[PDB]
DNA sequence: CCGAGTACATGCACAGGATGTATATATCTGACACGTGCCTGGAGACTAGGGAGTAATCCCCTTGGCGGTTAAAA
């Protein structure tokens, strides 16, 4: 909410996978819009999201 | 010479990630699906005629039922 005002941008690193899905349901009821980069997705999304 | 301990090696377990799998979906197309009238081979109704098998007896063989003997089953 401080960088909300900067508005600068902000990545966050997660070595488990389950606290990056409760980061996106989380931040889901935030309206704050994201991305997930994880081995789960194949390499074309990956590409489109990058 | 023996015991304590530190160090190196190792093995097992967990988590990530890649690849195989299977179903959900999309779409244009051969083929079911549906009129439109034809008609001619069928399908049935209506008299008349035929006929073979059902039904009842009844005579007559072929079954099913008695006691031993050894031969085959055990």
């Amino acid at each position: 909410t401080r960088l909300k005002s900067q508005g600068h941008r902000v990545l966050i690193y997660s070595q488990m996978t389950r606290m990056i899905d409760l980061l996106e349901e989380y931040m889901v009821y935030r309206k704050h819009t994201y991305m997930r980069l994880d081995g789960s997705s194949k390499i074309s999304e990956r590409r489109d999201m990058v």
